[PDB]
RNA sequence: UUACCACUC
């Protein structure tokens, strides 16, 4: 593996399990005559408990446990029924290391046991502790505490993975907030009920059970009756609950389920506080946590597992014991590249970010802006004539030669208006570089239709700037020259670049959007590279339309950038560099040994051409947490920070990286696994090449978390796929239009 | 869109 770095002292937030025993034994079972109930099985077991022992892990037709019996043994029982004999006959199959891979479920089973004696509440996957509710009364809330726990195995051995997470809870009723909308709502009230209502997720707090509902029953009352008994007999019965009023509505989900609202309390953060500020802020406040908090609260979880005797016994009863304290491990710092402009180039800073030196200094390729109109408002005139000043005035250090605009005022401000004004100057004037256009206020219909006209029906580069950003005489200059970049990118210009290691390389990167609904045409981006210096990038979206495959559509992609590639150079990439986003965790072995080999297979088409290919598989959504290891506490740990060992995977070549900076809050690696290293690429080339391609999104004067053109696909993608519906043209492919 | 870490009924 790797050697080349500073060596960081890290720490994690995994605990290590040590196993006391020496083999796990795994015996199949036969019934004669056949029993197909579990529970009778499992009640035949039991009487069978004596003999094969009190610690048991029985699923059906496997069993395991930690004694050695005999290579076969009978037994004869009795049957609860028919007063009939039956025999049952225990044989071993296989002796398991305590560490194996078929371990891992019953143990996870065992931590679910010894976390819920715990006085803890399972509500979904995670465990919260709902005594201990904090409650934001301001903006009637509560937020539960509580961990995500789950045991795993790594190549370091078997470890326990606890993170810390928040539940958001609504201390008003669903009812109330039915009878709110009734108040201040007369007539529409139906259709605003059904639309705050669909979405939201909600729960039961007598049961603790969570259902998502999906529509609203109007006629149905608690007075009727349902599969024959009443709601209100029901529930007075079963959990002796005094209804105050029963002429409420009811709630229908679908995976019928029938829930009472007053019995029903929604999820999730509201909608109305994520457009403030200061409620957000506050409530980012309370909930991300520092290194310190997050290892306080870890180490509160495991001092409350240590002192009580029953969770530790439940766990002794398999000879694993919990340690005292998290794993700590020894991570490498990266060594920092150099960002190069046209006529300078800058070690990158501590920091990994350069906003000052893209705006000061000029970029590798300008193109030059000599006709471009610019379509404005009747109340924004001002603003946009001070905007085009300052476009004047930061022009010139960046080295960008810019005419003034052709200036268009809209009558109106319909999206009618715009279309037409935008699509007439486009006739006429057939030399038009970018669309700038001016916007009042948030209005995605006008977004939309602008996008589409500019990136489908008619293929002209486009701008959209707000009048708020604008308006505010502060800030002017900074946001002029990051539109001015932005535009520049759009036009086909070069930013800037690092240093790539190895010769006559692309770069292919993938990512994949799903809808809302994800019953949608799901699109799957794909970005290539067709110059050496990986500057240019050929772009192409295909569609997960039914009865077809979408393989076969990224080998016509595939190949039509080999093409693309063979036109700039003259010569076809011996190295291939594959970025796979978006795969889920239950995919890799789809993708590696189906999709992979799939479009190996295109390069047959050239004659006698056999690349070397390297393929990733890229993952955000991880639940791993890194600290580093100060004198005095715990800290965020510095970007660029790798990690090959002791977390990893066993079965594939995996590693851990950490490219950007976290402001605030424990740092979440990516976590990179090769499926494919035909070039034989050593760990430390790949690790490095991942992080210098981290620095190539031209939208963000700094390191992102992902490689560039995994970004850039996954940009594609959404564009593609919310803005446009629809393929985008051509001839606007070439370049970076959808930045 | 200036741009980013953001066994129920
Ligand atoms: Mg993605
Ligand atoms: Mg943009």
């Amino acid at each position: 593996q790797g050697s080349k770095g500073t060596p960081q002292s890290l720490g994690l937030n995994l605990i290590k399990i040590q196993c006391h025993n020496e083999a796990v034994y795994q015996y199949h079972v036969t019934f004669s005559p056949s029993v197909e109930c579990k529970s009778m099985r499992f009640g035949m077991l039991k009487d069978h408990q004596s003999v094969t022992g009190n610690v048991t892990a029985f699923d059906g037709s496997i069993l395991y446990l930690p004694v050695k019996l005999q290579q076969v043994v009978e037994l004869k029982s009795q049957r609860k029924t028919d007063d009939a004999e039956i025999s049952i006959k225990i044989q071993l199959t296989k002796i398991l290391e305590p560490c194996s891979d078929l371990c891992i479920p019953f143990y996870n089973v065992v931590f679910r046991r010894v976390m819920k004696l715990l006085d803890m509440k399972l509500v979904g996957r995670n465990f919260y502790d709902p005594t201990s509710a904090m409650v934001l009364q301001q903006h009637r809330l509560q937020i539960w505490p509580g961990y995500a726990a789950s045991i795993r195995r790594t190549d370091g051995g078997l470890f326990l993975l606890a993170d810390v997470s928040h539940k958001v809870i609504r201390n008003d009723s669903v009812l109330d907030v039915m009878h709110a909308i009734y108040q201040q709502n007369k007539e529409h009230f139906q259709d605003e009920c059904s639309k705050l209502l669909v979405g939201s997720i909600v729960i039961t707090r007598y049961n603790n059970r969570t259902y998502r509902i999906d529509d609203v029953d109007w006629n149905k009352t608690p007075k009727d009756s349902f599969v024959e008994i009443t709601f209100l007999e029901y529930y007075s019965k079963n959990y002796g609950i005094t209804v105050k009023e029963d002429d409420q509505p009811l709630l229908i989900h679908r995976p019928e389920i029938l829930l009472l609202p007053e019995l029903s309390f929604m999820t999730g953060i509201p909608e109305k506080m994520k457009k403030d500020f200061r409620a957000m802020k506050d409530l980012t406040q309370q909930i991300n946590l520092s290194p310190k908090q997050h290892h306080g609260a870890l180490e509160c979880l495991l001092q409350r597992i240590s002192q009580n005797e029953t969770a530790s016994n439940e766990l002794t009863r398999w000879g694993l014991s919990l340690h005292k304290d998290v794993h700590k491990i020894e991570g490498r710092l990266l060594p920092m590249e150099r960002i190069n402009l046209r006529n300078t180039s800058f070690v990158t800073s501590e920091d990994l970010n350069w906003v000052k030196e893209v705006t000061r200094d000029a970029s590798i390729l300008t193109i030059p802006m000599h006709f471009w109109a610019l379509f404005y408002p009747k109340r924004a005139m001002d603003q946009a004539r001070e905007l085009v000043n300052m476009l004047e005035k930061i022009a010139g250090p960046i080295g960008m030669r810019i005419s003034p605009p052709a200036w268009v005022e809209l009558k109106d401000d319909r999206i009618e208006t715009y279309i037409r004004t935008i699509q007439s100057l486009l006739g006429v004037e057939g030399k038009i570089q970018m669309v700038v256009c001016i916007i009042m206020g948030t209005r995605d219909d006008l977004y939309g239709a602008i996008k589409k006209l500019c990136c489908v029906q008619s293929p002209v580069p486009s701008q959209v700037i707000n009048v708020r950003t604008i308006g505010q005489p502060t800030r002017l200059r900074s946001v002029a020259q990051k539109i001015l970049l932005q535009m520049n990118c759009k036009l086909g210009g070069e930013l800037w670049g690092v240093d790539i290691p190895l010769k006559q390389l692309m770069v292919i990167g993938m990512d994949v959007y799903h809808d809302p609904s994800r019953g949608m045409r799901s699109v799957v981006g794909f970005v290539a590279s067709i110059n050496l210096t990986l500057t240019k990038w050929y772009s192409r979206v295909v569609f997960q339309m039914p009865h077809q495959e979408i393989v076969d559509s990224l080998k016509l992609c595939l190949v039509g950038s080999l093409k693309k590639y063979y036109e700039v150079n003259h010569c076809l990439p011996e190295k291939i560099v594959v970025y796979r986003d978006g795969v889920s965790d239950g995919q890799l072995k789809t993708v590696a040994n189906y999709e992979i080999p799939q479009l190996q297979k295109c390069f047959e088409a050239f004659d006698n051409y056999h690349p070397k290919m390297v393929v990733f598989v890229v993952q955000k959504k991880i639940s791993t947490n890194l600290y580093l290891a100060a004198p005095d506490h715990f800290v965020t740990p510095s970007p660029g920070t790798v990690v090959d060992h002791t977390i990893t995977s066993c079965e594939w070549v995996d590693f851990y990286l950490l490219a950007h900076h976290v402001r605030q809050g424990c740092g979440i690696p990516t976590h990179y696994i090769c499926v494919l290293n035909t070039a034989n690429l050593s760990p430390d080339h790949m690790q490095r090449l991942t992080f210098k391609l981290c620095h190539m999104y031209w939208n963000w004067p700094g390191t992102i978390r992902v490689p560039a053109p995994c970004k850039y696909a996954h940009k594609l993608a959404f564009l593609s796929g919310q803005i446009l519906h629809h393929e985008p043209a051509i001839q606007l492919c070439g370049n970076l239009f959808f930045l």
